[PDB]
């Protein structure tokens, strides 16, 4: 009938459906089956698909709504029409009071009286309401109008503004939808490649897709799987294009001296001071040869580009085959079902002929490109590599670890953490329990990181965070004496049971997943009233079918506290502290080394090969060099049992710096002259 | 084929590509190659470009295909048309209710059946949707008509007016550039060096440049680096001609 | 002549074509002994110049000096040290404008420049020289004195007032919620920093501005920045360790060494007192001799001895 307020403001997702536009969502067989029998409860029956930007709550009614028109659906409301309410265009609606609620209520009628057989999908539903949005048109609607819709929104929301009142939950029944891990992403990514690699025109051996979607297993679920797997095998595909079709370098640039000088003859024919003759010889016999090497590829890889037009042609004509024999049988007209299809299909078939020209036409383009020095022609063929460089690229340095790991960790740790013999070594040997396989038990990593109350707890934090992930922005560093006790210590709010993140404000709620891969962290033993240490220990050590209630975490931990002697001290201080049972469920508790001579020295190396790098990265050259004698003055201040060893920052800006570019701005240590510095009283520089 | 809404509403930035008098963008290959391979994406294949006024994002799309129509484009979609569609062109004359949807009704079929390989960069591209001006015509358009469109507005207008849906995101990838500094001003003003010392008849040493772009560094990143030291050198260039 | 792919004029109107450019230089022979010679014939008497088209580091200079600021003082300072003007514009504090110094001349140099901006915690009495030491030295690390954006933190006393105040959410910048810090982060960028209050800290704008002080879209589809220098407030070494450990009562202990040296302000003496009654009728007597009337305004110590121990 009418489709006006619907069509202007909300597209149908059954258009592409019957069409084919949207790509075939292949897997999430659990979902679709299931809203089908929510939709059809008598409570609860508008299934709301809360979940992630990507992980597919519109996909899953883009395969929700395919397979209605094509086959399976009960013969209750089968093969009827859902329309997407995409309410982004009604929240830049007509200006006045309201003059949204009014367009809204032309959408209520149409849908009310037009086949009211009709299902509508919303996305970022929340905002209806909670925005200005007002939608409170549901309560009759959704009991006398009996509509029949989705909502796609993360539950964040659904936690603000889904649960006003008793219309709101006992109406929609929210469907949990998360995250699909690598390999489920791999596999309904096997599914969607064939859409995706045709709007491209390219072809993947295999290994790019593994490489790409398990390495966007670790670092872009900043943008998670299912849309970053996509967005990056988009790119891809869409890197060769811009590589194989423009006609590589190695022949464009030699192209353009070769008609500089060869066409050049042509109008050098005129008579002036016959000077000119011999750049007519000079600009003919040695532009006519290199005339003759370049009509062979230019053509003949275009005639490989030609097949690949062709091709790219030739299967997009496969496209109008299936979407002729859906429609066939949709609406039981076989009128035109069989007469139709039987021609030929195998132009599938009728193309492998370019194929097998082409094949040996990639590489052997490359079998003729060997002259000289090394270019490199880029074609179709994205691989394993080819992704790699999209992750280095973008997303970090470029590719160490990628094809590190594709075709150890205690050397890396320790030049880099100097101390802790055995502690990296306890770190490592537990920590090669969980990411291996072993053995994999409820609990994540645990550590009670307890030392010396500085020089290096959050410290050994920093260099596995590099190793275990890979972000530094995935460790939220914080001290448990910033909520002392009890009643700023339940301010800080890290998993409720029931609620995860609804009305007051933690570090932690919400932020258990903010850092999926990540590390955490809390520094003063002392600050606990034993509940939070306690809730600790029931989330690392320890849903919903119909519960209605969501929580989980996971990753590693390590808690931290300001020749087994002290040991004993410290775990009986921590029985004066802690509960015995705690002290042996975490892990084999660690310990920290003190400060000595040897570990100093080495860490005074990595502060000053440290302040050579903040020397050698910007644009000045200038040496230096310390001896002992200067070396003893700091090295004693430097281990400071009593506040830490921070404080060789604080005096080696007080001691040592700020005496070094002094002599740069008053004129005695230049860039290209040594600075050396003494120390008999009062560690001053000199050049002998 | 038909000219009317594009070119009473827009300028083809490609006109003067061929030509020349678009003045030659120089660095910024990092920003011109990507839109390409966005353009030539599935998903989130179009780009926007949020960024600071000045600092050169629509040179961006003027060296796009300035190296496109004298050389350098892949031969999937190459040398072809982008339009700088000003929004501002169309304020004039729109009185009544719409009145410049139906100046955008025109602009929609001439992009999408005159020869469709096409592309248009719009200058504040939130306004169209975020302003009367309604861009509501995407939903078809983005989807069946296909066009390849770049935006042009500071993020502040990104994070008003382009995140309202998925298919302000899932098509519109929006492509960071920010400031080329004072030594990338003097790469930038290298190379925009040659068009701006004969429309004011100078030669400068050196030093004019250097203290300048270098003196535009601390005084008047106020309204940005490069484009008012690039305004502060005409300032300079055609203080000799008085 | 390539651009469609029909050569038929490429070359020949090309070939007889390049050599106006060395058509140019017969002219140019002259002329460069033409632009300096009138120069050099314009002296016989004094007050004049001849002014051609050599626009130089000079001649952009004025355009400085005409639209943007006093005239040329800094401009022409590297062409051809802090203590003075800072001290004899500021005369209290001795090692502190010292220290400050110490520590300014870590980041501008390039000698050790990290993730920090160049953090002080300006602390010392509640009152006179805290903020004021502030605005003599923005003058000098970089130029504008709207590059200070001042703010109290008892105005935000406590967390849900605290939480109106945005300065850097992790996802978004300045997107809902209004703050006089997100998007002026960028609105100043050679700019000081400061708030006085450390106290109405709920801890979290503390890390998070311990977060955003030490520590962006590769595909992650996001944005945050900043980076200036930043001069913390609150409001011999004896009663230090009272602050550092009265700031444990408030602070985290990593906190108060993150920030690399923590410096002190002096109380109001005699001397340092005296000088600023000198300092207010310095400038009393710029107010009378920048208008009409000239005025000559003399003071004894009798009547500046009510106020002077009044004054501090
Ligand atoms: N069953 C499925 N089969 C294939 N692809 C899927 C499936 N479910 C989700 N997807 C993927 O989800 C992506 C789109 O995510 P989207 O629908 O925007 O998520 P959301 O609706 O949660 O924001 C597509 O790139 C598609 O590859
Ligand atoms: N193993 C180590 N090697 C080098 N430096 C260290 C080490 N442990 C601590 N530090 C120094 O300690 C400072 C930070 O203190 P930290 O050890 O992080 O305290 P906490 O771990 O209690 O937060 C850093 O500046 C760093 O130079
Ligand atoms: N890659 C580049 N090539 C040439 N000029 C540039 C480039 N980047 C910046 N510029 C400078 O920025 C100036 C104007 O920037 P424009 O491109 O008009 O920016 P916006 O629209 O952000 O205001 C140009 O005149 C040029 O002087
Ligand atoms: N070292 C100084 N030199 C000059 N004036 C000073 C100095 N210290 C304090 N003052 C005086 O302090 C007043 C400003 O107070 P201020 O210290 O800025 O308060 P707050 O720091 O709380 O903002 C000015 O009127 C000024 O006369």
């Amino acid at each position: 009938q009418e489709n006006e307020n619907l069509s202007k403001f909300c597209i149908d997702m059954t258009a592409m459906a019957r069409e084919g536009k949207i790509d075939p969502v292949i897997g999430r067989e659990e979902e679709i089956r299931r809203v089908i029998r929510i939709l059809s409860r008598r409570t609860k029956n508008n299934p709301v698909l809360i979940g992630e930007p990507g992980v597919g709550k519109t996909t899953i009614v883009e395969g929700l709504a395919q397979r209605i028109v094509n086959a399976d659906v009960p013969d209750n409301l089968a093969a009827c029409k859902l329309l997407s309410l995409d309410v982004g265009a009604l929240v830049a609606g007509s200006k006045y009071r309201g003059e949204f609620e009014e367009r809204m209520k032309g959408v209520l009628k149409e849908i009310q009286e037009s086949k009211e057989t009709i299902i509508l999908f919303v996305d970022a539903i929340h905002l209806l309401m909670g925005a200005m949005d007002a939608a409170n048109l549901l309560k009759p609607m959704l009991a006398r109008g009996q509509l029949h819709c989705i909502g796609a929104t993360t539950l964040a929301e659904y936690r603000k503004y889904i649960e006003k009142d008793a219309a709101f939950e006992r109406r929609f029944q929210q469907v949990l939808v998360k995250e699909p891990s690598i390999s489920e992403t791999i596999s309904i990514l096997r599914g969607l490649k064939e859409k995706y690699e045709v709007h491209h025109g390219v072809n993947i051996a295999d290994a790019a897709i593994v490489a790409a979607a398990n390495l966007a297993a670790r670092y872009l679920t900043s943008r998670r799987l299912p849309d970053s797997a996509v967005d990056l095998i988009d790119e891809a595909a869409a890197a060769v294009r811009v590589a194989r079709e423009s006609q590589p370098e190695i022949i464009d640039s030699l192209e353009r001296r070769l008609r500089q000088l060869k066409i050049e003859i042509h109008a050098l024919s005129r008579e002036k001071d016959e000077a000119s003759k011999a750049r007519l010889a000079q600009a003919k016999q040695d532009a006519q040869n290199v005339e003759e090497e370049l009509r062979p590829l230019r053509e003949k890889y275009e005639r490989e580009r030609q097949r690949g037009k062709a091709i790219q042609e030739a299967k997009m004509k496969l496209e109008a085959l299936r979407v002729k024999a859906e429609d066939a049988s949709r609406m039981g007209d076989h009128s035109r079902a069989a007469d139709l299809q039987y021609y030929a299909i195998p132009e599938q078939e009728a193309i492998i002929k370019r194929l097998e020209a082409e094949k040996a036409a990639a590489d052997a383009a490359l079998n003729a490109n060997g002259a000289d020095v090394g270019g490199s022609m880029i074609t179709d063929v994205v691989g394993p590599d080819q992704i790699n460089e999209i992750v280095a690229r973008w997303t970090g340095i470029p590719v160490t670890r990628l094809k590190t790991s594709e075709k150890h960790m205690e050397q890396a740790l320790s030049k880099i953490v100097v101390g802790q013999k055995e502690a990296v070594q306890s770190v490592s040997n537990a920590i090669r329990l969980q990411r291996s396989g072993l053995s994999n038990p409820n609990q994540p990593p645990s550590f009670l990181f307890c030392g010396p109350s500085g020089t290096g707890k959050t410290l050994l934090t920093k260099a596995l965070a590099e190793f275990l992930f890979d972000d530094p922005k995935s460790m939220i560093r914080f001290d448990m004496s910033e909520y002392q006790e009890r009643h700023s210590l339940s301010r800080m709010i890290g998993a409720p049971p029931g609620y995860v993140g609804h009305d007051a404000g933690g570090q932690l709620t919400e932020a258990l997943r903010r850092r999926p891969f990540s590390i955490l962290l809390f520094d003063a033993v002392e600050k606990a009233a034993k509940e939070v240490l306690t809730v600790l220990l029931q989330l690392m050590d320890d849903t919903d079918g119909q519960g209605r209630v969501v929580d989980a975490k996971n990753c590693i931990v390590v808690m931290t506290s300001n020749d087994p002697t002290t040991r004993e001290l410290v775990m009986n201080t921590l029985r004066n502290y802690f509960l015995p049972e705690f002290l042996n469920r975490i892990s084999s508790v660690v310990i920290f080394n003190r400060l000595t001579r040897r570990e100093i020295r080495k860490i005074v190396d990595l502060r000053i090969a440290e302040i050579q790098k903040r020397l050698t990265d910007n644009d000045r050259n200038v040496i230096i060099k310390v001896s002992e004698e200067a070396k003893d003055k700091l090295g004693a201040q430097g281990y400071s049992p009593v506040y830490g060893a921070r404080p060789l920052q604080r005096l080696l800006e007080k001691e040592v710096l700020n005496r070094l570019a002094i002599l740069i701005l008053r004129g005695q240590i230049r860039e290209g002259e040594v600075a050396h510095v003494e120390l008999v009283d009062g560690k001053v520089q000199v050049l002998p």
